[PDB]
DNA sequence: TTTAAGCAGTCCGCG
DNA sequence: GCGGACTGCTTAA
């Protein structure tokens, strides 16, 4: 099979990698790499080199890599350009992979454990590893068992062994209820002394290196406290065994570096791809979003859960470690991760880095034409303008529909053909709104402009340009095999109805294109289990065709996050502010175009359609467009929506395209890409008293969606945006009532909001301490502590944490609130214990019970329903022209 | 290693 | 009590 790398590191003037041979076999080799780079030269040389202004260049070939980065920082100190790949790990593996890399996931190996660490003295810290490691369970995904290992003799106990049938047994059974699936995946080993542990898990792991190292939080806690623990029992020497190079690197107060092994911590994976902001990390809470799977309930301190109850202890070490397994089932960040990492050719940690990511995308694509990249130089840091935001007028809106630009700001760079290289000069700029109007003169009879005055080549395609063209069209390839599959899965399907009882083999094809009617007949005679190979098959390539196009995707939308960072390769101040410059016209200018439109076919004045828009979206007041027909010429709620989808679909986007062809050659762009769909249908149901949605202000609004680019809903939907429904810092419960207040004013009106008020207010009481608590990071607590007292200016939660913190001091093992996580926050009645007016814990728990039932007793919930939920909903009635009290009279619904 | 914007809360100035 | 500054936090896109 083709070959891939799994890890690779620079150490010294040694490159180590671990990589899968043509036998599919797992190597490791020292390489010497010889690195090269370029420096320009005359012209009059003759060489195949040329850097992306089109000059020529001079290799270098260095005998080392030592010899390559001291020659960098001479040319620095002469002050010329060093240009090509510095980083040289990223360049030996453009030289050793000079393809498509081809991987086979099903010989990396992916390691996913967890430890336990009984310590009745607080946490136990990584950097001390002062207590001895009675639990470790380690799942390989090559093996495809659950590693179990068991102490059962500590200075904090000694138990008995570990029962695989108690832990089979259902819940209600007294039994743990290990999952039926990984029962006969466990190989469960008992160790009489911690030493012995150790030392087997160590041999363990030196025979199964895991290549991808992952679990939760394992790098902040694990990898350093077993790390730590071993180097303290038996030497230094022994600990970096943990290393396939035995080379580590301690980064003081403590993160440790396994030189050889890519550890992406899923929590990190979690934060970085699910595009969520959680109120707490837990596993225990991210487990029950993902999967609604309960908490893994003990009685009792953690510190003592081994000792009263070890049976419980140890099944609870082992789902830790399925649950994170079931969480990458679902989402497949895991496998996002290599298929990214391969695609670009780098370290799979990498991946945690748009610039690093893109940077060695490009490089690769310019190697392949012998071209030389820019070397990356240092720019100062200035903020430049992003997108526009229309300040909307507060108020309910009946009718709506959106339209959205397809993926603006890629468009953007391709439209204008923005790239470092392709820059041709400046033009005379007249104020924004000029070129918004039409008013000003046309920038540029020859090149391609943007309105912040930057005029480019359209000759060529630049080198950015080029790359993200290649990137766009790639993922609507892939996500064009992911639906083929999918439907070639389907007919499968239908085939496994009465299948044949024939003597045959599945079919060799493609699953990635629709199947030809000659196929349908084939599959139609084939026997039970080929056709079940062949869904296999199907979707395993749906699978894969959906992974490779979300990498794509991401891709896309991160390039500009890099082009607009001081430290990518391509950055250009001058490059960000003509794309962001640019969306800004383009915005407003459609906006222009479409009120001209509307005014004209609804035969009125001055009429202001667009209520709204922010970045690569407006929000169009569909009301007159209603009216000019009528409601009463309307059946029913589906009648009307369909009328707005035809309208806009035959009227409105004909203009919109028509309205960009010309900006477009207004700017003299290389070629029109500022398409703009009809995303969102929204008003009240037909009949009822709904309002349909309003807007608060900007970045705060709420509507009733009935149609979403054509998928008709089977009810409406509620888009809210902004809003405190949408902060993981406004109370759980708190979020579900503005929600349904929020649904009520939308679908149904006034009074049934008026009826839900005063339900919700009158029951608050009853809710459970957790749901109606607010939450918060907190940053800089020790900044404002002051003999544990709030200091000046001291924020409302970090009070709340200091007041926790005097009454929890000289318990020894009380839950710690951790500098930069998140707690719940409670306001206290005034002369309670505590002596002050909050309190704060840790978020995703409960409160401990030294201090729980008097927090209970002096909680302030008078305080609470005012500040998280009345507030709040007396901005969105206000800005929604409403009542959310009952008035006794008609008179009263007046401000007399 | 993106910018734009909205709230919660301090801390002050106020005959 | 109420509006500025200004710090902290969190969303939109």
């Amino acid at each position: 099979m083709k070959e891939f790398y799994l890890t690779v590191e620079q150490i010294g003037d040694s490159i180590f990698e671990r990589y899968i041979d043509s036998n599919g076999r797992e190597r490791t080799r020292e390489v010497e790499y010889k690195p090269s780079l370029f420096a320009h030269c005359p012209e009059s040389q003759a060489t195949k080199y040329f850097d992306i202004y089109g000059k020529p260049c001079t290799r270098k070939l260095f005998a080392n890599m030592r010899d390559a980065s001291q020659w960098i920082k001479r040319m620095e100190d002469i002050g010329l350009e060093a240009l090509g790949m510095d980083d040289f790990k990223l360049a030996y593996l453009s030289d050793t992979y000079n393809y498509e890399i081809k991987y086979d996931h099903t010989k990396i190996r992916v390691a996913n454990f967890d430890i336990e660490v009984t310590s009745p003295d607080g946490f136990p810290e990584p950097s001390q590893a002062k207590h001895p490691i009675d639990a470790i369970t380690h799942y390989d995904s090559i093996d495809d068992r659950f590693y179990v290992f068991d102490l059962l003799n500590s200075p904090y106990g000694n138990v008995e062994e570990w029962s695989i049938e108690i832990a089979a047994k259902l819940q209600e059974q007294g039994g743990d209820e290990v999952p039926s699936e990984i029962i006969d995946k466990i190989i469960y080993m008992p160790f009489d002394n911690e030493k012995e542990l150790l030392m087997e898990y160590l041999n363990f792991w030196q025979q199964k290196t895991p290549v991808i190292l992952t679990g939760w939080n394992v790098e902040s806690f694990a990898i350093p406290y077993v790390y730590n623990r071993i180097k303290n029992i038996f030497g230094e020497s022994t600990a970096k065994r943990l290393s396939p190079h035995r080379k580590t690197r301690v980064k003081v107060i403590e993160i440790i570096t396994l030189f050889g092994i890519s550890v992406l911590d899923y929590i990190d994976l979690y934060k970085k791809f699910s595009f969520t902001n959680q109120p707490s990390y837990s596993l225990d809470y991210i487990s029950e979003f993902e999967l609604n799977v309960g908490k893994l309930k003990y009685d009792g301190p953690i510190s003592k859960l081994r000792e009263s109850n070890h049976q419980r202890y140890i099944s609870y070490n082992i789902i830790a470690v399925y649950r994170v397994l079931q969480i990458d089932a679902k989402r497949q960040f895991i496998n996002l991760s290599l298929d990214m990492g391969y695609y670009a050719k780098i370290q799979i940690q990498s991946v945690f880095s748009p610039i690093k990511t893109w940077d060695a995308i490009i490089f690769n694509s310019l190697k392949e034409q012998n071209k030389v990249i820019p070397q990356g130089r240092s720019h100062p840091v200035q903020p430049y303008p992003g997108a526009f935001v229309k300040e909307p007028i507060p108020n309910r809106y009946k009718y709506v529909m959106s339209f959205d630009l397809t993926s603006l700001y890629p468009s953007i760079i391709r439209q204008v053909n923005i790239s470092p290289e392709t820059i041709a000069g400046t033009f005379k700029v007249a104020p924004l709104h000029d070129y918004i109007n039409a008013v000003a003169e046309r920038p540029s009879d020859v090149y391609s402009c943007s309105p912040n005055g930057m005029m480019y080549y359209k000759d060529r395609d630049g080198v950015v340009p080029t790359e993200i063209t290649k990137v766009f069209n790639q993922r609507k390839e892939h996500k064009g095999y992911m639906l083929a599959a999918q439907r070639n899965g389907e007919i499968i399907k239908e085939a496994l109805h009465n299948p044949n009882l024939s003597v045959d083999e599945p079919l060799d094809v493609d699953y990635r294109f629709d199947f030809s009617d000659e196929i349908k007949e084939k599959i139609k005679k084939l026997s039970a289990k080929s056709l079940n190979e062949m869904l296999f098959r199907a979707q395993r390539t749906e699978v894969a065709g959906m992974t490779a196009q979300i990498n794509r995707k991401l891709l896309i939308n991160s390039l500009y996050g890099a082009l607009g960072n001081v430290w990518f390769r391509y950055y250009d101040l001058r490059n960000a502010t003509a794309i962001t410059t640019f969306g800004q016209m383009a915005l407003q200018w459609i906006e222009r175009k479409v009120n001209e439109y509307l005014n004209e076919v609804c035969g009125t004045e001055g009429e202001a359609f667009v209520l709204y828009g922010d970045t690569d979206s407006i929000y169009v007041s569909a009301d007159k467009i209603i009216d000019k027909v009528g409601e009463s010429k309307f059946r029913d709620t589906n009648h009307w929506v369909d009328f707005l989808d035809k309208f806009a679909r035959e009227r409105m986007e004909p203009a919109i395209d028509r309205g960009f062809r010309e900006m477009c050659e207004y700017m003299n762009n290389k070629q029109h890409l500022m398409f703009m769909d009809r995303e969102a249908i929204a008003g009240p149901p037909l009949g009822s008293k709904g309002i349909g949605g309003f807007w608060t202000g900007k970045k705060r609004y709420a509507l009733n969606v009935w149609d979403m680019e054509g998928t008709r809903y089977a009810e409406p939907k509620l888009k809210i945006m902004g809003l405190e429904t949408q902060k993981s810092s406004t109370p759980k419960a708190v979020q579900k009532a503005l929600k349904e207040c929020i649904r009520r004013m939308l679908q149904e009106g006034e009074e049934s909001l008026q009826e839900y008020f005063k339900e919700f207010e009158k029951e608050f009481r009853q809710l459970n301490y957790i749901s109606i608590a607010s939450v918060s990071s907190a940053n800089n607590i020790a900044k404002y502590d002051v003999g544990g007292f709030p200091g000046p200016k001291c924020p409302f939660h970090i009070r709340g944490i200091l007041t926790y913190n005097r009454a929890i001091k000289g318990n020894i093992d009380a839950p710690q609130v951790v500098e930069g996580e998140k707690v719940y926050v409670l306001p206290l009645r005034e002369g309670n214990p505590f002596g002050d007016k909050c309190i704060a814990w840790p978020s995703g728990t409960e409160i401990t019970d030294l201090i729980k039932d008097d927090v209970l007793h002096w909680m302030d919930y008078t305080v609470l329903l005012e500040k998280t939920f009345i507030k709040p909903l007396e901005g969105f009635t206000s800005a929604a022209k409403l009542d959310y009290e009952k008035k006794a009279s008609l008179f009263d619904m007046f401000d007399f």
